[PDB]
């Protein structure tokens, strides 16, 4: 279990070592064989190196099984070309990996639901797994262009680009309840046709999981109507984008949300959250998002699937009992991992 | 005043007659001129002419002043060449007319927030316009195709189409709260780069109106987190189709909404619902979507805005003390549009 720590910026490098003693914690009580080291990254790499992404921390994730990852940036680096920006450097990582697919879970753990947004029984039991396509899309696809008199954009997928991100959806829902809803336009669209039939036919291969298509605009309504419903989501690029912002906010704290990419090299778990500069060395960051990153690396990058569920009810017992000051309690990042670890016991 | 009815199927007759009746009621009190003929449309249409939008009917609209249509549709003719569907007479309608923009309003009504699948405090004093682009975008544009290998779709926008839906969205507007929020995706894309470049210009015009530009996933995440911050939002078509579809589960009861379409030719009020043929004269079809419609049509097609307001004052009132079944209540189609005319003196 080799692991690439990039602790980053601001709250990253308390947040991060809040994730590294709970997995030296199960590392001790299940001899994990964790080893691990810590590579400059983000906008300390810049201050430290001239760039975000050095090549000592390009060999270090190259050579690693999982990349931990804490958070980047800040107005510090604000003002810099953006050939050497710590959004670049975030790029180039995931780029030279070839990740092609972003995960981005929504959780209301419970006795957590008065947070959302949500009446308290739709809120309750949500649990969905988004899988946004990555590479491809109309982010990226030709001809576009822009004229005086008007402007265009094509999305166009291919049917290798659409069958990765399928076999990962598939994959990862192997690891939860095995249910994949596959998110298309193929009522209007030709590429959302073509979607659907590749994502039918790669299913052949996964009798043990369950799929069902939905279009877009339907998707966008059952996640506000009964997101409950929901296991794993898998679809296009602009459509993952909206829906996994739009699942994001069920919870009703986007601290509490981690994020893994996964492909043909490295993966790459971080929390959403940023450097939050202002309070790093305070000790009060929580570390929620970046222990359940942690989780994550031990489903999708190790599949140690009952591990990854034993932290992530650590963590939902500790968010009850030692609520950390942004739930309108008073633990800071210290107190709220202690929390967890008293219960990974 | 000049209305052309077009009372459809199923429900259509009785919900278009309580729109009817409560036009009449403020024909009578205000001297408005009422002056309407009812067509032939829909199913009924095939069964009785072979066509679902026969000529007098197309007579009949392009000498009105507006189109007060029930609903259309129902299994009774899902069995048919769609060169005569209920859906086929649709298209020809809008089209007919070049009605280029949709608007659908979602309103949680005061005291009607216990519907809304948002917490109370969230739910309440929403009120939203979303318009929509119809001609356009990628559910039109070319090239297009598919392949063993690939599909493609272009999302492709000329100046004078992005135009003409902000200058009705501008006019909404006026008539609002006077606020735009014009929704694109220019931060990754040319077409959002020329449609804000576009709006912005064409907002210039209008100095009483105030204009805001946001993102569609961020305009996503606004509608569930704080959708009582808006007034109106305009946007592309397939954006404006997932947002639609999106504000329209914030009530919590699609029985309730109205639609219309704006164009250059006769403007069209629509209930958002089905022909619901089970029920079809039982009287107890839910009248609110029709008689909102109607308040619609005297907002939007004749600028009547003050009777509007009154209109869906009295139904709001009306739907707390008399609701209709699907509210939990008794009232059957003439009760409640009894209770509508009450508050109407």
């Amino acid at each position: 279990m080799k692991v690439a720590v990039l602790p980053g910026d601001g709250i990253g490098p308390e947040v991060t070592e809040a994730a590294l003693k709970v997995l030296r914690a199960l590392d001790e009580a299940e001899g994990l064989g964790l080893a691990y080291e810590v590579f400059p990254f983000g906008g300390a790499a810049i201050d430290a190196f001239g760039e975000p992404f050095p090549e000592p921390t390009r060999k270090g994730v190259e050579e690693a099984e999982a990349v931990l990852l804490g958070s980047v940036g800040g107005p510090k680096w604000d003002g810099l070309p953006r050939k050497i920006s710590p959004e670049t450097g975030l790029l180039s990582l995931r780029k030279s990996q070839d990740l092609f697919a972003n995960l981005r879970p929504a959780k209301v753990f419970p006795g957590l639901e008065r947070l959302s947004p949500l009446k308290e029984e739709i809120a309750r039991g949500v649990d969905v797994l988004i899988v946004r396509e990555l590479t491809g899309g109309i982010y990226f696809g030709e001809p576009r262009g822009m004229s005086e008199a008007e402007a265009w954009n094509t999305e166009r997928y291919s049917k290798p680009e659409v069958e990765r991100v399928a076999r990962v959806a598939f994959e990862a829902a192997r690891k939860r309840r095995k249910h994949v809803v596959s998110v298309d336009k193929a009522n209007v669209l030709e590429v959302g046709e073509f979607w659907r039939k590749t994502v039918e036919e790669v299913g052949r291969g996964y009798p043990d999981v369950a799929l069902e298509h939905q279009y877009v605009d339907a998707a966008a309504m059952h996640l506000v109507r009964s997101p409950a419903r929901f296991d794993v989501v898998v679809t296009g690029n602009i459509f993952g984008d909206i829906l996994s912002d739009l699942a994001s906010v069920l919870p009703g704290s986007l601290g509490l949300l981690p994020s893994a990419s996964l492909g043909r090299g490295t993966p790459v778990f971080e929390p959403v959250h940023g450097s939050a500069p202002d309070i790093a060395g305070k000790g009060i960051a929580n570390p929620t998002a970046a222990i359940l990153s942690a989780a994550m690396m031990l489903e999708h990058a190790f599949g140690l699937v009952e591990l990854a569920r034993k932290v992530e009810d650590a963590v939902a017992k500790a968010l009850l009992e030692t609520p950390p000051p942004d739930l309108g309690g008073s633990a800071g990042t210290e107190a709220f991992t202690a929390t967890v670890l008293r219960h990974l016991a």
